[PDB]
């Protein structure tokens, strides 16, 4: 299940989170807009980059945090505010998050491993929701 | 084959026990939702509940008696009869055991252990049009 899940991305962390958000990009391109120096890469010209793999790893360790504290796939609200209130997200709406969610979503049901991908679909839905009562547009 | 099968199991019950059971809920985890007490925890915390160890080795110690009295695979009609009347099983359909033994079937599949995964494909289908000629619906 959910919670399953959150232990299986924590025990390969790095490497997931690298394969979803590449997932993400290669599926939303117009989404790379907002990321500056990832424009013009390959996925292995990224993977080499030691700045994506770094980043790509605090975007992941918090998203499991968030999932871990939610309660039935649905977020803390101190976690939306934070997620709202960052300044690396001040260009944000929701609909950003949206595509990272159908994209992540897709990335489980296509993979080997066993995820409980409906529950990562509401999580997403649940996240944008508490995105938008924290006021994002 | 079958019967070493059963004896493989037996020898370890505890282990296959949990391990087949998660590997179905995980497999299907809209079946979690009959088990309220497993809802919201991962395989690692399921395994320090009391409830869940001793649940799944009653649940696969009546299974390997109901596999020990089978003929060729085909289960008891009394057997039927009694996994369809159980109380715990009033709101169940064919089709939860069906996922069940599609679970278990993987789980044999992909382990390291020789198990004769067709005989137990066979038991499962054996197993489900017996529930459904003891009126299971
Ligand atoms: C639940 C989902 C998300 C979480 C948990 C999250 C978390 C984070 C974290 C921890 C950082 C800091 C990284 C660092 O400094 O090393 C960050 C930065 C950033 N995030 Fe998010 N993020 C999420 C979704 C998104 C989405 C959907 C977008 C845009 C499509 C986005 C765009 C950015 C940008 C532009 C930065 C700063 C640039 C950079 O780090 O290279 N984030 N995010
Ligand atoms: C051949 C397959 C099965 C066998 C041998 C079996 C056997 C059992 C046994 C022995 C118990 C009582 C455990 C105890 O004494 O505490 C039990 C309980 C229960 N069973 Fe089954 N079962 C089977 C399939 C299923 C399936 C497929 C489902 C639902 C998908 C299910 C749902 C339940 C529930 C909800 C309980 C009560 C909850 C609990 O004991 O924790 N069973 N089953
Ligand atoms: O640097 C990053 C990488 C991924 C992400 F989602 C946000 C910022």
């Amino acid at each position: 299940g959910f919670k399953q899940d959150i232990a299986t991305i924590r025990g390969d962390l790095r490497t997931y989170a690298q394969d979803i958000f590449l997932a993400f990009l290669n599926k939303y391109p117009d989404e790379r807009r907002y990321f500056k120096n990832y424009v013009g890469k390959s996925d292995q010209e990224l993977k080499s980059m030691a700045k994506f793999g770094d980043h790509t790893e605090k975007v992941f360790n918090l998203m499991m945090e968030v999932a871990d504290r939610a309660t039935d796939c649905v977020p803390l609200a101190s976690d939306a505010n934070t997620l709202v209130q960052m300044k690396q997200h001040s260009s944000l709406t929701t609909g950003n998050f949206e595509k990272l969610f159908v994209a992540l979503v897709e990335y489980m049901r296509a993979s080997g491993q066993s995820f409980d991908s409906q529950s990562w679909d509401r999580f997403g839905k649940n996240l944008v929701s508490a995105l938008s009562s924290a006021g994002m547009k």
